[PDB]
DNA sequence: ACATGACATG
DNA sequence: ACATGTCATGT
């Protein structure tokens, strides 16, 4: 991840969800992510990811 | 309005970047279980790593 | 590049 | 009210 020759750029991702959801994945990226919160949905999209498989 | 006083909740915009693939995967989701609606798929997943989370 | 939203079509 | 995308502005 991070900075280097090549890599990949991100692609958008912008989607709808509850007020509630928004605002636990913003008190994550304060805690975990220097408030990055597109940071912090990455991070949770991954953790979500692994629980399908 | 409404819906509003029965605790329906009107949805908000979050707008981040993903690496390519893991929108190829939250997209192979959504075909799956979604009928290929994205935001849905992402939703669900969400919620998933929030479980874990807290 | 990336992070956030405002615009902008179906 | 949703779903998805592209612009635009400040990092």
């Amino acid at each position: 991840n991070s900075v280097f020759f090549g890599k990949k750029k991100k692609v958008s991702l912008h989607l709808l969800v509850d007020p509630d959801m928004k605002d636990e994945i913003i008190k994550y990226a304060q805690e975990k992510d220097f408030d990055n919160v597109s940071q912090a949905g990455r991070e949770i999209l991954k953790k979500g990811l692994e629980q399908i498989a």
